[PDB]
């Protein structure tokens, strides 16, 4: 093995020189310089200070304006609420961890950082499944109304909790990654007590591949088969593209590690894809403002 | 003396145990923990990422709309330009310095950090003198026009360089302060080679007290003697109040040090008032948007 396994961690750094220390006990300065950690903390402080206002505003405008009750309006409001849980439930721990260079709050802090990012990411993925079905029904007419949109909202939380929750209670586990200042699913160790292998297969099949198959089925039916409907279909296309840009690098590296456990990689290998993925809390309302005229006008009316 | 003086620095920390190292050579971890430096860097990254867009938008909107040519519009455009110089000329060095825990760029980096902050702050203060005169002339009628406003703009640069430039070329000097990750005027040492004492008296009399006398003489005329002119006067009042909030804590501490050289103070003593003062690069265009209806409508028009 080229890294160091402990009871509840896997450090991507060899202990042949004796310097490896648990990421729950001491700063991780042996594997990176302090200025590198301070870049993580500065990046996290930015996302917190932008994420809270742009998601609170999206929530506030939606509730204030009763005209915003299309399926798109409901899903975007749901994403704003899940984004706020990521910022305050999860990102507050990332920032504190990045300031000191390790999980000062220990395994509990790791569980908070990982759970809310896994929860929020899967709400976004299953929301895109809901919108793809809605677009397919609306455009191909093979009616999707208010009830179906709200039923879809509750559906996203059920599926996302079915992915984020078991690692809290004994199926897989959340474990620090990269420079050890963020947490994710354990792709690194067998750890039979938690049946790690079955959960990763379950996560990738049910909560990655099956949703993508549904989205591209509905899209395929769209392509091989009015102005207000076109504006919504155009935004959903960009929402899916943005999701792929955000999460595919992380998905590929995680799957590579899972199929190459113990291989020679360093802390930076997962650090960059992990922290790039955390932009997921911010970008959806930015698309919303740029690609939905009615909502953008409501925000200007509310703001001014 | 309760601190440590070297050839070009004064560290507010006793070298009785021998751990003091030059802030141009080594990280300053002997006087503060790494997470404290990381807090400075996260704060500076915030100010750069906010400072550049809000000031650039003010410049762009002002140039685009030919109607924005009042004396207030010219001064706010001048402030947006000086703010941009602060962000890219000065704040980039602060972020890098605060990431590493010391002035890796050395005395040149200290000169960049201090010069552009002193220049930009003095442009703001002499701009308030111009606005006070313009308000007193228009309201009390004892006519101020485009020529007067632009003449005032050039006047603010001449006065600000009369304060900021001599420390580059031998009258006083810029020296790190606090946790040593920002730079300002030498209030700490005699250093007769650069005639430190006479510059500090010159700075406080010519570039603090004389401008405030002029501002409060004009205001005193306003108080103890239409709708469009009231809005401008209201905005100038808040600009003055905001300036005093920003700079009075720094000015008071710096004057205390100058009259109690060598006394027992620590690094936090000047750190917080120093870094609070750096909000000066962002706040003026915020007031602009909230308190000038014409400019706010033009911004909304341009951005949408
Ligand atoms: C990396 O190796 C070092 C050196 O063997 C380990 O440090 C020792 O740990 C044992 C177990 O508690 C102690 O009894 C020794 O006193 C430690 N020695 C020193 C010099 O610290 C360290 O635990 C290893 N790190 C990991 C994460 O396994
Ligand atoms: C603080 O005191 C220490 C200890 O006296 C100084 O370090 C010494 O500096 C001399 C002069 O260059 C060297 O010859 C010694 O070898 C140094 N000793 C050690 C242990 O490094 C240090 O220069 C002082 N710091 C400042 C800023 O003046
Ligand atoms: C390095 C230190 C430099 C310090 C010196 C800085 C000087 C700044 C002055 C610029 C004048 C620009 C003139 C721009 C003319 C604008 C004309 C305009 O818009 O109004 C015309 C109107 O007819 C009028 O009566
Ligand atoms: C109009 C709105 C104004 C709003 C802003 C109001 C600011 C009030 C405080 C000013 C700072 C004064 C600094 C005085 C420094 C004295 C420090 C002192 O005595 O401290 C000794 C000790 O040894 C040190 O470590
Ligand atoms: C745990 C917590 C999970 C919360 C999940 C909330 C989703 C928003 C769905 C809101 C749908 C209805 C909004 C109605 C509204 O805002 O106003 C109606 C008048
Ligand atoms: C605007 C900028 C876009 C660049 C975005 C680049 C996103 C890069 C994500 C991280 C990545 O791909 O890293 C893989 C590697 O294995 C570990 O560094
Ligand atoms: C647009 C977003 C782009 C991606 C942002 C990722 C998060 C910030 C990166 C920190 C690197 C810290 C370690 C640097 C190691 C250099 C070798
Ligand atoms: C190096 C020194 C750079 C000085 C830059 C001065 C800017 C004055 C801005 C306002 C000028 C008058 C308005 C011109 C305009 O926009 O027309
Ligand atoms: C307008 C900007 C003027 C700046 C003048 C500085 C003079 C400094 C003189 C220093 C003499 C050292 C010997
Ligand atoms: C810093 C926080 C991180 C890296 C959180 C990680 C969350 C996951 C393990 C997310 C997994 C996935 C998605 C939410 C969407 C794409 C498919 C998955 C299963 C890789
Ligand atoms: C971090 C950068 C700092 C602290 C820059 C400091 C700049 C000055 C020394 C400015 C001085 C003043 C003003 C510009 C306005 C108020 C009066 C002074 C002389 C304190
Ligand atoms: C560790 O790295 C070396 C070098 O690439 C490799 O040969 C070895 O198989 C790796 N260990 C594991 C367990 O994969
Ligand atoms: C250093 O601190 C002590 C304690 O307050 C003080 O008495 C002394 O005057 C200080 N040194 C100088 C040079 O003022
Ligand atoms: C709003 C927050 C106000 C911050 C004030 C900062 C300057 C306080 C001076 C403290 C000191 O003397 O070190």
């Amino acid at each position: 093995m080229n890294g160091t396994e402990g009871p509840n961690f896997y450090v991507p750094f060899s202990n042949k020189t004796g310097v490896v220390r648990s990421p729950f006990e001491a700063p991780q300065y042996y594997l990176a310089e302090p200025w590198q950690f301070s870049m993580l903390a500065a990046y996290m402080f930015l996302l917190i200070m932008l994420g809270f206002p742009i998601n609170f505003l999206t929530l506030y405008v939606t509730v204030q304006h009763k005209k915003l009750r299309t399926p798109l309006n409901y899903i975007l409001l749901n994403l704003a609420v899940a984004d706020l849980f990521m910022v305050f439930g999860g990102f507050t721990t990332t920032l504190y961890t990045s300031l000191h260079g390790y999980f000062v709050f220990g395994p509990t802090g790791c569980n908070l950082e990982g759970f809310f990012a896994t929860l929020g990411g899967e709400i976004a993925l299953w929301s895109l499944v809901v919108l793809a079905i809605e677009r397919y029904v609306v455009v191909c007419k093979p009616r999707f109304g208010e009830n179906h949109a709200i039923m879809g909202v509750a559906f996203t939380w059920v599926m996302a909790l079915a992915c984020a929750a078991p690692p809290l209670v004994g199926w897989s586990r959340y474990i620090p990654e990269g420079m050890q200042c963020s947490c994710g699913i354990d792709y690194y160790t067998p750890h039979e007590e938690t049946n790690n292998e079955s959960f990763v297969i379950y996560m990738f099949v049910v909560h990655f591949i099956i949703p993508l198959i549904v989205i591209f089925f509905c899209y395929g039916q769209l392509v091989f088969t009015q102005k207000a409907e076109k504006e919504v279909t155009r935004m959903v296309i960009i929402m899916v593209i943005a999701f792929l840009i955000c999460w595919l690098p992380y998905a590929g590296v995680a799957f590579y590690i899972f199929t190459h456990q113990g291989s020679d990689f360093g802390p930076i290998f997962m650090t960059i894809p992990a922290f790039f993925a955390k932009t997921s809390a911010v970008y959806n309302p930015v698309i919303y403002i740029m690609m939905n005229k009615q909502f953008r006008n409501c925000m200007v009316t509310t703001l001014c």
